[PDB]
């Protein structure tokens, strides 16, 4: 035992993220244990792992969410750590608590941190305390004294939105504040209760998120930001880094705030701070206490291997990277490739009859698919991620177009066509479109 302390690791996940993790492991000489459902015996990473363990039938609830089977998998193989990747049990405290209780290292933050940020009220509370900008509001249920309510809205700045404590109405001026509150009162009465609170209405915001790394020993750094505004039905479709328009100084401002937050909450490992960004102001929404799907975009513009850092941190090693050594270079754009139905956006199962991946400079392909592989119906629609890097934003986009053209995936329905359309969208090329843009372009409004 000694190529890395975490000499053998259980990859509690599937698809592209599991492969991504497997590779990071092989690089470090770490033995891999791929737990899988009976429907994923043909996953690329499973076929490449040192050991494979079936943890149950196709259904996620019976496999990838099966806590005892996953820990038993770690036990029978003498594994020492478990990487939950993203989704599934990655932000499930109970799982982390049992994993560690069984004597294994959970590659993620402390159980108490998952719970903290996992709760919206506790999270906001902690973020404000640490100095992270949050969504302005009445700080509690609104009374009937329209005078302070008008002052609250004023202080927060219109437009404001009235929300029911148990579930909403937009107010653009104090002239309609009173009526609006009463109107909202009624509905909720019904609708739900009578209590109502006020929040700042962020009408046309962008989705900007800050990547961080903390060793849980007092060291925390931020690795630039990512703009993940290209959304359809709240699902991310395109991601890029850095975020267009964000200056080095603003980046430094929001970055140091998140790093400080990590220190205050004793955060450990990789995490992400998602904010709504409008009129140059950041507003914290939530923090994902895990690795991000779109992490590659950050990896390519900073030259940092986020998965490997997660492993080193989980191995008790303090951060070896100082904030001043972190330099953003170039631009990276990510298109998510999904095997999805164009009318429901749901997974579109089937056999891939022909597959050809794009190649060339600045082209990264994260995917488990291969000619002959069949997309199962039990999980998500994501079959891969295509990330293109360039010395600047225009080069990255130009490369994504070229790469999307070389990409061949027959036998199943995909969104490749959609991606090409987005890369050719004049507004996207200009940069900085808000979270409502995509649904507009395609009329899902």
């Amino acid at each position: 035992r000694g190529s890395h302390m975490l000499d053998k690791i259980v990859i509690a996940n599937r698809g592209e993220i599991a492969l991504r993790i497997l590779r990071a492991c092989k690089e470090l000489g770490i033995k891999t244990v791929a737990v899988h459902s009976s429907a994923d015996r043909d996953l690329k990473h499973v076929l490449l792992a040192d050991e494979t363990v079936c943890i149950g039938p196709a259904p996620s609830v019976k496999s990838y969410l099966n806590i005892p089977a996953i820990i038993s998998a770690a036990e029978i193989t003498g594994a020492v750590a478990i990487h939950p990747g993203y989704g599934f049990l990655s932000e499930n405290a109970n799982f982390a608590e049992q994993v560690e209780r069984s004597g294994f290292i959970f590659i993620g933050p402390k159980a108490e941190t998952i719970r903290l940020m996992g709760d919206k009220v506790s999270a906001i509370a902690a973020m404000k305390k640490a100095g992270v900008p949050c969504v302005p509001g009445s700080d509690g249920p609104l009374g009937d004294d329209m005078d302070k309510n008008r002052a609250i809205a004023k202080r927060i700045g219109y437009p404001v939105i009235i929300k029911a404590s148990g579930g909403m109405r937009v107010v653009r001026g104090d002239a309609e504040l009173a009526q609006s509150i009463s109107m909202t009162r009624a509905e909720a009465k019904a609708a739900f209760n009578d209590m109502v609170y006020m929040e700042k209405y962020l009408e046309n915001p962008r989705h900007v998120e800050i990547q961080v790394l903390a060793d849980g020993q007092g060291n925390a750094i931020y690795l630039a930001e990512r703009d993940c505004s290209m959304q359809r039905r709240h699902q991310k479709v395109v991601e890029e880094a850095p975020a267009p328009g964000i200056t080095p100084e603003l980046r430094r401002y929001i970055g140091e705030r998140c790093a400080k937050a990590c220190v205050d909450i004793g955060y450990r490992g990789a995490g992400t701070f998602e904010f709504l960004f409008e009129n140059g102001e950041f507003y914290f929404i939530e923090m994902n206490t895990r690795i991000q799907v779109e992490h590659p975009v950050t990896e390519m513009i900073t030259g940092v291997d986020l998965i490997k850092e997660q492993l080193r941190i989980a191995a008790g090693q303090p951060l070896s990277i100082k904030q001043e050594e972190v330099h953003v270079r170039g631009h990276a754009v990510e298109c998510r490739i999904n095997a999805e139905d164009p009318n429901t956006f749901l997974p579109s199962p089937g056999k891939i009859t022909r597959f050809h991946a794009p190649g060339g400079a600045g082209v990264r392909w994260e995917s488990h698919i291969y000619a002959g592989y069949t997309v199962p119906p039990y999980y998500d629609s994501m079959i891969g991620k295509l990330i293109c890097y360039g010395e600047n934003r225009d080069v990255a986009i130009a490369r994504m177009k070229n790469a999307l053209q070389e990409l061949i995936i027959d036998g199943i329905k995909t969104n490749v066509d959609l991606q090409i359309r987005i890369m050719n969208d004049e507004n996207f090329q200009h940069g900085g479109t808000n979270i409502h843009y995509l649904e507009k372009k395609l009329g899902l409004q």
